[PDB]
């Protein structure tokens, strides 16, 4: 394997795998029903990302897409990852603040549109249309961030202090990290092609590990995931 | 873009997009938890259909399927739309009548079979087998209509009068509009090829806008979506 | 159709179809809300398997995968079946013992990984990597079996005696039958190629009918699916 980005795919694979194992072992010896929900959701996230990084590392999760008169390597497995992991991450946030079902459905639905349209944009062969899908996806992302900041922050402040403050930290982490993804896509090989694939891959790896394992480390060490005992 | 059906794809795109915006703005300023559920479900429907009409308009959601000794344009994106939107529409109906979970699972499951087998039939290269899948899908549709008429009508009449009467209207709309889809498929380019694709596309566009935006306009203007206040 | 395995695909198709009809008719005349849930879940399982056996029989659910320097017939439709049916079967078990939501999410998630990685392994063109995916999938399966034996058996014994004893029987059936699948894959055409496809197909057919129709016959004749009346 001589793809230059292989090193970042290997490191992502390793870090997701180690993250999954840590959460799995940490979650052993938890009986609180509420805490079990968070452990289950949060452990699945890097477990799924592990499998999809491994598929990229082994070359399964890569296809060639012709656009701009070239054969462009597109790691389609990222979207398969994000389709399942990003709603789980939003579920962690929503459960934390005890969001109502309708809000959860809107968030997960907007998230599916965001990832779905990003995959279409990534596979689209007419260059200028790629950015049409990027814009729709980014609009869906803005909707999600809107809800997290101006709906979830409303109900969280009415929750327990440990819930309010854990939510606020995870909210901020999410807004910052999630916002970088459309930027990397736009400047990387899926978009304008300014940043080469190997650096794009490093950037997504840093984002993915932070948004998944970092997020989970903050969440799962907090007392907000337990019922008041 | 010189595909003659492009005009109907553009109009569908526009009407779904406008529908989505109307529901989104209308749903702003709703705090009732029950009404939020309906707004969320109903707004997602045309939002999803928007993306899939746009994919057809831009040519992404189209493939060529050889059968009957010809290369037949098959808009596969319709099924991707219907897979997600048709269960959401059934969820609107089920929540309205407070259906039990087992009935909801049966309906959504039968609906997945209906769309799944329709997609297989649409992609199948042996001409006579296409109609085998059409028959299975239509049997799944009959099951759904059975449940809506002879199960949901039973519990709705026990609900609030505004729930009973809003359900009955949406039920009738659904049965009529949904029944036309297998007919259009059978006589159109996916089936017997009597009606040319451009007219088939107009017909599905009229059905889709009615079953989604029309449906949602009836539902979201009714008082049945709010708790009794 | 001269594929030698066609006879087992036809018989599986027939037995799933007959199973579905039996459960459908049997479930007519059930009003208990709890029993309705089980009937809905259990009837969907062979209905889905029916469609996917039929797709294999008609040749839709078959692709050719080059590995080991040969064109290998891979029935990919099995995974499409298993992706939806195996979580439904686990849902039957979990509802029986009234498992908490977090445990259900872990089980369904691990199950998706198990089937997802098996499909990747089945489609992978580098021969030695196929067994990497097989090992990950089998690890996910071991996690599921662990939970069923050393978590579900814990709460079931605290349930009604008819629930405890119906669970224990279905648990044992599941562990035995589910464990055979990775073995058949490993020795069959997807793996080491010791057992030819036609015998592999017979083996999966016997397993599938037992794990689905057999399972459902035990479950749906038990009094554990009803509330105490
Ligand atoms: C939190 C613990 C870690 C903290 C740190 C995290 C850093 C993550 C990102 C690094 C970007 C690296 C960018 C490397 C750019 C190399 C550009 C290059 O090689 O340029 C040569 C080219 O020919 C002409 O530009
Ligand atoms: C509710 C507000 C709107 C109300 C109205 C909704 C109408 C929707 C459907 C119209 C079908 C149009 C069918 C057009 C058929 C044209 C056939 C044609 O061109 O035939 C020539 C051919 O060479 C030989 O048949
Ligand atoms: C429960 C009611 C039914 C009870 C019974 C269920 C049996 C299911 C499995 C049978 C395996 C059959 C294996 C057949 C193997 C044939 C091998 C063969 O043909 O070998 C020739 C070859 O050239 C050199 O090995
Ligand atoms: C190098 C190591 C790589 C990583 C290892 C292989 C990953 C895929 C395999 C198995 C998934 C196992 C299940 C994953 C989900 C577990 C959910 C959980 O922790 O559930 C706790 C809950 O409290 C319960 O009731
Ligand atoms: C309640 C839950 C709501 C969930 C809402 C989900 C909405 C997803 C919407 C749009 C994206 C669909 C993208 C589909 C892309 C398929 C691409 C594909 O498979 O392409 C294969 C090949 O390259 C070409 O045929
Ligand atoms: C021309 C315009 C085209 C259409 C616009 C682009 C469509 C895709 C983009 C964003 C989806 C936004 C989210 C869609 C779902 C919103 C759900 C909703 O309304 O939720 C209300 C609920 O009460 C909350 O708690
Ligand atoms: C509880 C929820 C229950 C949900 C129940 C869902 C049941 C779906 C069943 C059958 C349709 C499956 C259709 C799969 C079609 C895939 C076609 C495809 O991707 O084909 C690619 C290419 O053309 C060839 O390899
Ligand atoms: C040869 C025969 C082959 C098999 C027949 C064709 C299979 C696919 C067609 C229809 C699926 C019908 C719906 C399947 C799910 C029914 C769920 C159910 O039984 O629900 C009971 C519940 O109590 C309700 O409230
Ligand atoms: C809460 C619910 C949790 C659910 C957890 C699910 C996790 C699935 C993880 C990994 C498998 C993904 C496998 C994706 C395989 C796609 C293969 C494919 O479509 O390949 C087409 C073609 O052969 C090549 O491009
Ligand atoms: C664990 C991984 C996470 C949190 C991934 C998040 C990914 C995104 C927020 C992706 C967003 C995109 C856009 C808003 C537009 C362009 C395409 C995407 C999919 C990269
Ligand atoms: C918003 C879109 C809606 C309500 C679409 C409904 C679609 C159907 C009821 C499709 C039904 C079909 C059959 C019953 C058999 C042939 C194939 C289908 C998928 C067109
Ligand atoms: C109705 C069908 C059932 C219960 C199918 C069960 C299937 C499995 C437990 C499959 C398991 C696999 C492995 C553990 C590794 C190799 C690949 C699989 C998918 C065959």
């Amino acid at each position: 394997t001589g793809r230059p980005e292989w090193i970042w795919l290997a490191l992502g694979t390793a870090l997701m795998g180690l993250g999954t194992l840590y959460f799995l072992v940490k979650g052993m010896g938890v009986s609180d029903p509420d805490a079990k929900k968070f452990y289950a959701i949060t452990t699945l996230v890097p477990a799924i990302a592990f499998t999809m990084y491994l598929s990229m590392l082994l070359g399964y999760g890569l296809t060639m897409v012709p656009f701009g008169g070239e054969q462009n390597p597109i790691y389609w497995a990222r979207y398969a990852d994000w389709l399942f992991t990003t709603p789980l991450l939003l579920l962690d946030l929503a459960l934390l603040v005890d969001a109502d079902q309708g809000t959860i459905l809107a968030l997960v639905g907007a998230d599916g549109i965001m990832i779905g349209t990003g995959l279409v944009g990534a596979l689209t062969k007419v260059y200028s249309y790629r950015f049409v899908w990027w814009a729709i996806s980014t609009a869906a992302m803005l909707y999600i961030l809107y809800v997290l900041f101006f709906g979830f922050t409303s109900k969280a402040e009415s929750m327990r202090p440990e819930v309010a403050s854990t939510f606020k930290v995870l909210r901020n982490v999410t807004v910052v990290l999630w916002s970088a993804y459309p930027v990397v896509w736009l400047i990387g090989s899926e978009g304008a092609g300014i940043v080469p694939l190997n650096i794009e891959t490093l950037l997504f790896m840093v984002l993915d590990v932070s948004a998944k394992v970092g997020f989970g480390l903050i969440l799962l060490r907090s007392r907000a995931i337990f019922g008041e005992a």
